[PDB]
């Protein structure tokens, strides 16, 4: 019998209690990038991450920080692969920027061969040392210029333009990499691109933030979400129709949180609990399961949501062969009203729900997870558990998925100098307890997990916060980027795995 | 008479013996800025500036600068009036970035309020203080998404949608703004951006430079320079038929050289300077006086030289009211092979001329302009009386035409510490010694010169150099970019404009 911790201290770091082997022989065990965050712009067109973070500076960080040559993978990828292999890891996930195989966008204009050496140039090294890549087609950095064509996810001419980028992708990389992911977090761009305007592309309703270039808060999302489905379900449908022959699987990648009642004896916070499950998880799962949304939005979405036609929803259903799935931390809910009729109106206000870190009889429901200093009661706090809860769930619920964790991790401050940064204690200590839970979710619940990717292989440009945070398992000096210098976590990573 | 010095030391640096006095009193004087160079990116769309600075750093400059920030002219351009104010100037050149009122490149995809709010509030500003605006369209900012539309200038569909960005700034901007510069620079994108790709966009051909994404250095050039010259008439027709209403001018902008024989007494070298002429100055004055390309042009550059229609040929002759001609420097000219069939070749061979600051004798033409640390003999050197030289070829080849000088100016190095940057005796002696010699060819030739605006306000990002050179008569701390100070150049050239 399994037993982990949820409160600190946690004393899951000790390897002689918890490591590789408490999991099944083939599991993967690695971390993840994405390359925004990590190459810099040598070498690659313009996206809208760039535009964004150019366009509104308070946006992509507190310290106007962007990924203009953040840790210079294009140049240092070799001491990527170095911490791969000093971790002994097993897989990696990264991104291919559209933006540097086909700087124009649209595939019919050319690509750029010098951006396909470099990802060959990658995933030959990966290989070389054993290392499984996990490759994300579409992380977030959308071609400027699609969306200035059309805006992008806006517009069902993202489609093509997304399948003959995949199809060069599958293509070019197919014959080495076995598992590719879509669209990294189908939830965010539409919410945070889209509904608050937090993320690119940073269209929202005019009063939600005067700063937006254009957009509709309450209408955008579920646009965009629906082009998502659509887009990705069409290259998975090429992926299994013309690249069968490379015996590989695609997945979506989903952000995945639990939700636990904000009061557990009140029917109202109940059922904003499991309105947040159809609203947060359901939106994607449902038309990725069943070829519908979920009832709860249909019916309070209204003519907001799209329709899929017969033809699309067969093209979405069981568009998956695994999924990739994200989890950081859990949220209670409680009720909040909808005002539909209000300018300010977000798509987010929905699903009718308040979400906290704090129940209502004043439990915080874990450690801290991010420190908020302009508003500490909007600090953010984890849930080991959650990550066992979110499994079950997912097998449940969606029909006994195969599951690769594509994301797990925590950031520490900035402001703290290299030794304080080195000394991530915090980081294992939220490592350890999730793996734990992983661990025992599996043994128990049978649910079909087979890896685990810890965000992120080092520190790199955050979306939102520039670098003011680090996520990383091994360090980099922001005033000489070469070296990626392991860290108390992933030192204690390359034990867990090779104990 | 007057008597003006070609070589050091120089005298006209006292405001006893040159001022503004000695010019026509209607004269204006002023400084030029560009946009790119000084507003930054917040608050706008990307541009092909963005795009290769960010792709290629290592051509935005040695530091790997760009004009992401800059002398952040977005947040201060009331700064910059204090500055022309303090000057007691009465013009003033800057640009409107196309990316920050049209974000999305063609008019019909929606303006940017914000942007056009901008450049309202600085004209009004500059108005106010007695300040003639003398507005750029287009100072070689394009949106990104045109270059990855359509290859930019490269396509005919840049004119319409150079038309529609000019009518909407004529629309909102011309009521007050009554002199407007189409192009800057006529001959700098086809060579720099197409020919030997070190400018945006980049493009050559490979043996040229490899890092080129695409291109061809034989034919892009005089692709684009046709394009440039009809989009320009294009636009110069709208103000004229659509705009009359408004009382202004527009004109292009030229980039001026003169040149002498490397050897006075070779005919080869004679040969090679009149073909200079040609090829440099006529290639576009030509087309703007006669509708048609030098013979020379014609007939060297054979079928890789576009035609006009005759619809065009009348819409591009005559098409200006005035002339914007930047005048910097002179060279010697030597006759140079030709290889039309090398696949290194461009066609800036295509002139037959090799141009140096040498004569045969081993007469460097006057002082230094330009060190070039990598190779010192390619040192560039400065020549006052070419300013003379030009004016009066202008005169008397092209019909006497209305100028203004739009740009004169000299940098200064970047490694200079504040005091010794203040201390800019060079760039005194440089504006002084130009000035001398405009004064004498207005008063010895007749040549219709109106006004002289000096590059530039303040240091700012230069293209190709990064902030490793400054070229402002006002000093900026890249540590804090508030203030613009006058340096000793802006107190000699205020005590020159009110001696
Ligand atoms: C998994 O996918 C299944 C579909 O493959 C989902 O089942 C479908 O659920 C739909 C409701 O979401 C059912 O549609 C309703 O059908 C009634 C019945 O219509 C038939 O007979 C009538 C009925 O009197 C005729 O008019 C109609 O032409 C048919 O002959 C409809 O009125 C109802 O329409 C109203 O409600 C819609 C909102 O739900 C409004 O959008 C619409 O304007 C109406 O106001 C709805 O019809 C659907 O209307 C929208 C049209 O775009 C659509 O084509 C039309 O079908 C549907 O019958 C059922 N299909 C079958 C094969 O069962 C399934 O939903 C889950 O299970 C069903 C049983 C129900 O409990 C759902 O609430 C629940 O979500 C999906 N499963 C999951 C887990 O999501
Ligand atoms: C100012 O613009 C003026 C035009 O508005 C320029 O004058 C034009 O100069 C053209 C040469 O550049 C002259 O064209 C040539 O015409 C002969 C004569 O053709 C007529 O009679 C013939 C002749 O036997 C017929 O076949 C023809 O159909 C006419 O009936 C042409 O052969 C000659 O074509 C050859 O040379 C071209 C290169 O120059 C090659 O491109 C072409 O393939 C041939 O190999 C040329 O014809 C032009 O050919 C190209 C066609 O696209 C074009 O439509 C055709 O006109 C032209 O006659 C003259 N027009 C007039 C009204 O004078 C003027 O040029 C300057 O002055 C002229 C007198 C001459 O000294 C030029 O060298 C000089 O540049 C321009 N001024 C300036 C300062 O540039
Ligand atoms: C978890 O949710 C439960 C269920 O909602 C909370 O318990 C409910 O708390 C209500 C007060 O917020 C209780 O109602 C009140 O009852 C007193 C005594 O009769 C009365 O004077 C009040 O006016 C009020 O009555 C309601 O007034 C509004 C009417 O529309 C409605 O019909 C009346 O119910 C309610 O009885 C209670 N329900 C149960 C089943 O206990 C619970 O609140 C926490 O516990 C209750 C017992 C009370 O001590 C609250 O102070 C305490 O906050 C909530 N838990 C937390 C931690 O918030
Ligand atoms: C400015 O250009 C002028 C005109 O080209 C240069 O003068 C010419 O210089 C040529 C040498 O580069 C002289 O030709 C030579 O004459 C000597 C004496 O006969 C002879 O032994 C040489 O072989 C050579 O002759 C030529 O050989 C090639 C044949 O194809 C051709 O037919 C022959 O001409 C030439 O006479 C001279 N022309 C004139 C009109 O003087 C001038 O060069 C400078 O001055 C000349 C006089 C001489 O001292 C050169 O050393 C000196 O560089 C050049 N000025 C400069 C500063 O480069
Ligand atoms: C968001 O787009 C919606 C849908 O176009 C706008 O909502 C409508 O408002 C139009 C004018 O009031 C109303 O007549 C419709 O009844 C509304 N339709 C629905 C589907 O709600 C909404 O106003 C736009 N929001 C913004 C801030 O522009
Ligand atoms: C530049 O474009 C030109 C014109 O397309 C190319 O020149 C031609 O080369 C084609 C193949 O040799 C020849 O058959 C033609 O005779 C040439 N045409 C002319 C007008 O010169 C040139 O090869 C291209 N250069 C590059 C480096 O691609
Ligand atoms: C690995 O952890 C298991 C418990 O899951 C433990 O029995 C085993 O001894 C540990 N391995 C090492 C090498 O410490
Ligand atoms: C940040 O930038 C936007 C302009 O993009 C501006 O609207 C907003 O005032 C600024 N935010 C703060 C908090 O200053
Ligand atoms: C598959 O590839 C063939 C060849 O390009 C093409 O005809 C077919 O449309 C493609 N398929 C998809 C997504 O099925
Ligand atoms: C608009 O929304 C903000 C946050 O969503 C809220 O605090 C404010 O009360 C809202 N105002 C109206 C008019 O509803
Ligand atoms: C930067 O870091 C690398 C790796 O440690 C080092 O080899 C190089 O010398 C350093 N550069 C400077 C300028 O210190
Ligand atoms: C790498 O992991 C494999 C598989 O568990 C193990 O056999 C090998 O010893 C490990 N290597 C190192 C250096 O840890
Ligand atoms: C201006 O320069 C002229 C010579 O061009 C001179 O005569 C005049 O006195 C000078 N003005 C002043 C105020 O020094
Ligand atoms: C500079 O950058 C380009 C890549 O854009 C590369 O081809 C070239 O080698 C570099 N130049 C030098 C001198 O290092
Ligand atoms: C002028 O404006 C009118 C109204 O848009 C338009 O019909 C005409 O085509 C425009 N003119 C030019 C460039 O002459
Ligand atoms: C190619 O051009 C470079 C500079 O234009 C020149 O130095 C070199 O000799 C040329 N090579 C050939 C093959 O002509
Ligand atoms: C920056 O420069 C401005 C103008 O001199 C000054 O007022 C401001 O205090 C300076 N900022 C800092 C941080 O020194
Ligand atoms: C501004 O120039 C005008 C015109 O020459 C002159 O009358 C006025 O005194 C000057 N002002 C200053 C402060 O120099
Ligand atoms: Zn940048």
């Amino acid at each position: 019998e399994i037993t982990c911790q949820e409160n600190l201290p946690f004393t899951c770091g000790n390897t002689d209690a918890l490591n590789s082997s408490s999991f099944s022989s083939d599991f993967i065990f690695g971390v993840a990038s994405s390359a925004y965050q990590i190459e810099g712009t040598i070498g690659r067109g313009l996206n809208i991450w760039d535009g964004f973070t150019h366009r509104y500076p308070n946006k992509s960080g507190p310290d106007h920080g962007n990924g203009d040559t953040t840790c210079d993978s294009f140049s240092y990828w070799q001491k990527d692969i170095d911490v791969l292999d000093e971790l002994n890891a097993t897989g990696y996930r990264f991104s291919i920027a559209w933006s540097r195989i086909i700087p124009r966008g649209k595939r019919s204009r050319g690509v750029n061969e010098k951006g396909i050496d470099y990802y060959h140039g990658l995933i030959s090294g990966l290989i070389k040392k054993g290392i499984t890549p996990f490759v994300t087609l579409f992380h977030w950095d959308l071609p400027q210029t699609l969306q200035d064509e059309y805006e992008g996810f806006l517009d069902p001419q993202i489609i093509d333009d997304f399948k003959d980028y995949a199809d060069l992708c599958f293509e070019e990389f197919g014959d080495s990499v076995k598992y590719w992911l879509t669209i990294n977090q189908l939830y965010s761009v539409p919410t945070r691109g889209y509904g608050s305007a937090l993320d690119a592309p940073g269209r929202c309703s005019p009063t939600v933030d005067p700063s937006c270039y254009a957009g509709n808060s309450s209408t955008e999302p579920y646009i965009v979400a629906h082009h998502q489905l659509l887009a990705h379900a069409k290259v998975v449908d090429l992926y299994r129709k013309n690249y069968t022959h490379q015996g590989g699987k695609i997945g979506p990648t989903m952000i995945t949180r639990w939700f636990l009642p904000y009061n557990d004896t009140d029917r109202h916070s109940i059922a904003a609990t499991e309105r947040m499950k159809e609203f947060f998880l359901g939106w994607f799962m449902g038309p990725l399961t069943n070829g519908t949304y979920p009832q709860i939005m249909i019916d309070t979405v209204g003519e907001r949501l799209p329709s899929f036609s017969p033809e699309e929803s067969n093209l979405v259903k069981g568009s998956y062969d695994f999924l990739g799935l994200n989890y950081y931390f859990t949220q209670y809910a409680q009720p909040s009203p909808n005002p539909v009729n209000s300018t300010n109106h977000t798509a987010m206000m929905d699903a009718g729900a308040k979400l906290t870190y704090i129940n209502a009889s004043g439990h915080y429901i874990g450690p801290l997870f991010e420190k908020d200093k302009a508003d500490s009661t909007d600090n953010i706090y984890y849930y080991p558990k959650g990550i066992y809860s979110v499994m079950d769930y997912f097998k449940n619920k969606y029909y006994n998925p195969l599951i690769y964790v594509t994301e797990n991790g925590i950031s520490t401050p900035g402001d703290e100098n290299r030794n304080q940064s080195m000394l991530d204690y915090t980081r294992i200590d939220y490592l350890c307890s999730h793996l734990c839970f992983l661990n025992k979710v599996i043994k128990e619940k049978d649910v079909n997990v087979k890896g685990y990717l810890a965000w992120a292989l080092g520190d790199n440009y955050e979306f939102n916060k520039g670098f003011t945070v680090r996520f990383g398992l091994s360090y980099i000096d922001w005033n000489n980027v070469t070296d990626r210098d392991l860290k108390k976590s992933g030192q204690w990573y390359q034990s867990f795995i090779s104990p």
